[PDB]
Formats: C-alpha cells, sequence, structure tokens
C-alpha cells in the first residue's frame, strides 16, 4: 500500500513541478501505476486528499529539513539557532520552489485542508522557533517586561503559549510574529520573482540581514515599561 | 467601444480568479457568460496571458490608489502615521481582494512572465509611497543616517535602489525598508492564504498593525539598554 501511496505522492510531486495544482490528475497518476482512473481512488479517493497528502508531505519534509539543521551547530546562542532555522527554511524554499509555493503561496480555491491532518506538520517550524527562543528567555538574554496586550489580542497569545509550551509574553510573541511573517514574506518574495529585474544580486545575503534586524527586535526592548 | 467591452471581459476574469484562480482563467467561459462568441473576445483580449497582464495591471493600480487615497486621509505631523497608514491600506485591499493579491504576491502563474513594460511602473507604486513616507522621517530626524556600509554586494545593489526612488536613504535604513516590504506582504499572506487558520487570531488586523508598530520603532532606532 504505502508503496502505492508513495509512489502517488511521488507522481502528484512531478504534476505540481510540471502544471501546479490544477494540473493534478488522478487519471494521469492512475495510467502510470498500471491503473484505472478508478482504481487509484481507494488509496487516495480525490484530487483533494492527493493536495492534502501533497500538503503533509511538504510541511514534514520541510521541517525535518529544520530540525536537521537545529541538530548540526554553534550551541553558541538562541540567536544562533534562530538564524540557523530561518537559514534552513530559506534554502528549503529555495531548492523546492513548487512545494513552498504549495505552502505558502496561492490557495487552491474550492479546498479546505482538514486541521486534523494539516494542524500538526504545519506548526512544526513555528515550533522550532518559539523553542530557539524560550531558550533566550530562560538565560535572561531576552528579557521579559509583564507588558500585556489588549483583549481579545492576550487571550489568543495565551492559546499559543500554552499548545507551544512557550514562556514568552505578549510582546515577545507579538515579536515572534514579526519574525515568522518577515521570514516567509523574504523567502516568498525571492522565490516568486517580486523583486523584479536586476535588483538584488544575492538575496540570500539581505535575507542574512533581515533576520539578523528580526532577531535584533528580539533581544532589545522598545518601551518605556518596566 | 473596445475599452467598455474590455472591462466586462476583465470584470469576468476577477470572478474567475476568486472562483478558480489564475486556472480557472478562461476566455472561452467569459465569452459565453457575456452572451458573445469565442472568436468575438480574442478581438478584445487576444489571449489567456493578454488577459493575466490585465488584470495585474488593473490589481497593481487599485492597490496603489487605495493606498494614495488613505494617505491622503492621513493628514498629520507624523511619517510613522503615514508608514503605518499604508501598511493598514495594503493589507485591507488584500483582504478585500485575495484573489487579487494572490495574483499579485503569490505563486508565480506556470509558464506566465508579466512583461515589465506594463507592469514594472505600478509594480512599484507602493513601494514608492513607504519610501517616501519614510524619507521624512529621515528628514526630521527621527530616523538618523550612518556611515555604515551594508554587506556586499547589498551596498552596491541599494545604491541603485536609492536612485530610482529618490530615496535619500542610507544603506542602513534601506535594508529596514527591506524588512517592512516583506513583513507586510509575509503577514498579510499568513492571514490572506489561510495559514493562520480560523481561530489562532480573533482580529488578525490587531496582531498586523502591532507588528508595524514595531517596524517603524526598527526604522527609528527606538529602544534602549540596560547597560
Ligand atoms: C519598503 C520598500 C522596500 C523596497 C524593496 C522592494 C522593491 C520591489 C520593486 C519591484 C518592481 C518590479 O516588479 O519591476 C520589475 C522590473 C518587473
Ligand atoms: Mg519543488
Ligand atoms: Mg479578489
Ligand atoms: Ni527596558
Ligand atoms: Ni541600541
Amino acid at each position: 500500500r504505502e508503496q502505492i501511496e508513495a509512489k502517488i505522492v511521488e507522481l502528484g510531486r512531478r504534476q505540481l513541478l510540471d502544471h501546479g495544482a490544477a494540473g493534478l490528475s488522478l487519471r494521469a497518476i492512475a495510467r502510470n501505476l498500471g491503473m484505472v482512473s478508478s482504481a487509484v481512488y481507494r488509496y487516495v479517493s480525490s484530487r483533494d486528499e492527493l493536495l492534502t497528502l501533497l500538503l503533509v508531505d511538504a510541511y514534514s519534509d520541510l521541517a525535518d529539513t529544520v530540525d536537521r539543521a537545529r541538530d548540526d551547530t554553534v550551541a553558541d546562542s538562541w540567536s544562533d539557532d534562530v538564524i540557523a532555522i530561518a537559514r534552513a527554511v530559506r534554502g528549503w524554499a529555495v531548492t523546492n520552489p513548487a512545494r513552498w509555493a504549495l505552502l505558502y503561496g496561492s490557495p487552491v480555491p474550492g479546498y479546505h485542508a482538514p486541521p486534523d491532518r494539516t494542524a500538526g506538520v504545519a506548526t512544526r517550524v513555528v515550533g522550532a522557533f518559539f523553542d530557539a527562543i524560550a531558550a533566550g528567555i530562560a538565560t535572561g538574554d531576552i528579557r521579559l517586561t509583564d507588558d500585556v496586550a489588549p483583549q481579545p489580542m492576550s487571550s489568543d497569545f495565551e492559546k499559543i503559549r500554552q499548545e507551544f509550551g512557550f514562556p514568552g509574553d505578549d510582546r515577545v510573541v507579538t515579536k515572534c510574529f514579526l519574525l515568522w511573517a518577515g521570514v516567509v514574506g523574504a523567502i516568498s518574495l525571492e522565490v516568486f520573482g517580486q523583486y523584479g529585474a536586476d535588483m538584488l544580486t544575492d538575496p540570500g545575503v539581505v535575507f542574512d540581514a533581515q533576520t539578523r534586524l528580526l532577531v535584533a527586535v528580539l533581544a532589545e526592548h522598545h518601551h518605556h515599561h518596566h
């Protein structure tokens, strides 16, 4: 089976590279497996199910890539950990541009990913960032200021904290959202070609410079609040 | 006479985006839903690529026009309020026009490359507005220029950017301009493309605005240290 479902995922991933989602076809996938259109449907019931399999696969590969890169190390500091994560995410997106598009690019209209399948893997990189930043809180380099956000943002953040076992207060969590948005934004601008013609000679150097600013956001205090 | 037909074609194209994305763009379907014949449509919009190009130009222009309107109702002391107002207007446009945002800043359309002679100008209008708001912060001294040089080749690339946008920054401020654009685009895309998920944030606009205020603090080096 999974030998079969594996091949489906591999095929579908190729159809993604070539035509994007529109061109997903349990029809093509069917021929290749020496199979009748109808035969495939037990393994993968529908175009949607294919899409969710392809999503879980991309998310997992990305997260495994990140996990691997953290196990590689200068354990020196939380900030070096954050940089290593960001660099791994970007490197993965640059090597897998169509799968980056799948994950963080345009939605497939008519498709809604059942969270029960996607939630877990979809938060593993987010989770890595939180884990990395939690180290900087435990060692005092990232100073909690007990600056409470208005509701309902504060209660939103409290759920997020509990989910991830993250000890950052409301300001740290705001800064984490900025970090993630900046990382995903920078990557997508590069990968999707949106800086355009002859603008950046080495987009990676610019990405690294952005990450360093985002680290400095986490490390310094911007309001008179003590 | 063409002009008015082209408009109904483009409006129906905007609808197909909403319903099928760039995939479902079809001049033939359009051609029907206007009680017209397929062969008649190519006379007004000659290909899928031309339809996409019209839809891109339309979207970039509407987005920029929305920014420009929001700035005209920031009547203010403040370069920072301007930056915040631009960012808010971009997000508002994107959430209200999510399929057109996808067309602009989402995944590339396989096989298609926008003609820079139709798209490049309008595509720089909002970036341009941010540089103009930020330049006012530099003029008043809230954003201080240094002689620090960004790591190469950034510094070299940045000189060409400052010239193109008539922006009187230094390297450091330009880096922070790239950060702001990335943060804005990135935050909007995560919300609009449905990564956040339904429940997580009660109003994502509120977190977004907090992020923009942090980006303003980065530009102005508004922080202190306990040394
Ligand atoms: C806060 C602003 C930061 C500025 C950095 C980004 C500038 C991106 C401009 C892209 C224009 C483009 O598409 O032109 C092509 C030739 C086609
Ligand atoms: Mg790929
Ligand atoms: Mg729309
Ligand atoms: Ni302080
Ligand atoms: Ni300082």
